[PDB]
DNA sequence: GGATGCGCTGAC
DNA sequence: GTCAGCGCATCC
C-alpha cells in the first residue's frame, strides 16, 4: 500500500462489511477515515482481523438487525463471489452465498450512508447477460443513489497481479456528486521478483515434480502481464508455473492444485508457490500486517481479499469528490 | 481443518 | 485453440 499525505476522508465514519482481512479498513483509514463497525463470520478471519485491529467483527450479517449498526458515512463491502466467479458454478442470486448484496441493500435502506463502496469479481459485470449488475444498479438507484461501476486491473495501479475486479461506488443523490472518477492507470514498475522473500525463508515451498513440463523459456525483461513458463500434471488451476519477471496470477480462496491459491513460480531455477507474506505483498498489504498463524487460512484470506493500493486510489477519489463543495 | 486433482466457463 | 479463474469435489 502507499502513503496518503492528503487525508481526503478525515472526519468520515465507515463500516467494514464482509471484512475478511480488513482490506477496506486499511485503505480507508490510510485516507483518514474511522471504522465504526465491522462484520465477518469466519472464525479464522475474525482472529486475524482482531490480531490486526483489536476488534472481533460481529457474526452472520443476515441475522443482524440493520438498526443496530452505527451511523456511518461510507459502507464498504467486498461481498462473496463464489456464486458469480468464472471459476464457480455461476448460480448467482440462486446460490445461498449469492444473496448477500440484498443484505447490503437492507442496511443501506436503513442507515443511508453518503457512499456505498462495493467490490466483486470481473465476471460479476457480465454474469447472467449483465442482469446481475443491472439488478445492483437498479437497487441502488431505487435507494436514491447514483451508480458508478468499472472493472479495474491491479496491474494498472502499481501492484504486480492480474486481478480484475468490478468496483461499484454509489453516492446518495442529495449529495449531487457529479465529478467522481475512477483512478487513471499508470505504468507498472514492480514485478513478482521484486516482492519475493529470500530463498532461505521459502525452501519448504519448493517442489520438484517429475511431471513438470516447461513450455516457454524464461524472459529476461520484466513485463506487465502473466507469463506462463510451464505446467505440472494436466495444467489445471494450481498446476501452472509463471515467470517472476511478469505479474502474479489472481490469488484464490478455495483454489486447488499443487501450487494452490497462488500459482507456481520459477524462482532461481526452482518451482514453488508463494509464501503467505508474498501473497500479502501481491495484495498490497504492508509487511506490518500480521498474517494468520494457519498458513492454509492465510492463503484463503488473501485469496478472498482486495488489493489495498487500488482501494486507496478509489477512496482518495471518493473523498476528493465529497470535498468539492464550491459556492 | 488441510491438501490436491479437476471441472468447465468467459474471453479471447 | 489458448489462457485465466476471491471455485469445486473428494480424500484423509
Ligand atoms: N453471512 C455472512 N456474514 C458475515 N460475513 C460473511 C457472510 N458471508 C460471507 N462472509 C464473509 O465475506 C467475506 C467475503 S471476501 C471479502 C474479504 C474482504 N474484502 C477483505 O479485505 O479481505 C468472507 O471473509 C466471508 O467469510
Amino acid at each position: 500500500m502507499i502513503e496518503i499525505k492528503d487525508k481526503q476522508l478525515t472526519g468520515l465514519r465507515f463500516i467494514d462489511l464482509f471484512a475478511g482481512l480488513g482490506g477496506f479498513r486499511l485503505a480507508l483509514e490510510s485516507c483518514g477515515a474511522e471504522c465504526v463497525y465491522s462484520n465477518e463470520w469466519d472464525k479464522y478471519a475474525q482472529e486475524v482481523y482482531e490480531m490486526n485491529f483489536g476488534e472481533k467483527p460481529e457474526g452472520d450479517i443476515t441475522q443482524v438487525n440493520e438498526k443496530t449498526i452505527p451511523d456511518h458515512d461510507i459502507l464498504c463491502a467486498g461481498f462473496p463471489c463464489q456464486a458469480f466467479s468464472i471459476s464457480g458454478k455461476q448460480k448467482g442470486f440462486e446460490d445461498s452465498r449469492g444473496t448477500l448484496f440484498f443484505d447490503i441493500a437492507r442496511i443501506v435502506r436503513e442507515k443511508k450512508p453518503k457512499v456505498v463502496f462495493m467490490e466483486n469479481v470481473k465476471n460479476f459485470a457480465s454474469h447472467d447477460n449483465g442482469n446481475t449488475l443491472e439488478v445492483v444498479k437498479n437497487t441502488m438507484n431505487e435507494l436514491d443513489y447514483s451508480f458508478h461501476a468499472k472493472v479495474l486491473n491491479a496491474l494498472d495501479y502499481g501492484i504486480p497481479q492480474k486481478r480484475e475486479r468490478i468496483y461499484m461506488i454509489c453516492f446518495r443523490n442529495d449529495l449531487n456528486i457529479q465529478n467522481f472518477q475512477f483512478p487513471k492507470p499508470f505504468e507498472l514498475n514492480t514485478f513478482v521478483k521484486d516482492l519475493l522473500l529470500p530463498d532461505s525463508e521459502v525452501e519448504h515451498l519448493v517442489i520438484d515434480r517429475k511431471d513438470l513440463v516447461m513450455t516457454n523459456q524464461e524472459i529476461e525483461q520484466t513485463t506487465p502481464k502473466t507469463v506462463r513458463l510451464g505446467i505440472v500434471g494436466k495444467g489445471g488451476q494450481g498446476e501452472r508455473i509463471y515467470s517472476t519477471r511478469g505479474i502474479a496470477i489472481t490469488l484464490s480462496a478455495y483454489g486447488g492444485g499443487i501450487f494452490a491459491k497462488t500459482g507456481g513460480y520459477l524462482v532461481n531455477g526452482k518451482t514453488r508457490k508463494l509464501h503467505p507474506r508474498e501473497c500479502a505483498r501481491v495484495m498490497g498489504y504492508p509487511d506490518s500486517y500480521k498474517v494468520h498463524p494457519s498458513t492454509s487460512q492465510a492463503y484463503k484470506q488473501f485469496g478472498n481479499s482486495v488489493v489495498i493500493n487500488v482501494l486507496q486510489y478509489i477512496a482518495y477519489n471518493i473523498g476528493s469528490s465529497l470535498n468539492f463543495k464550491p459556492y
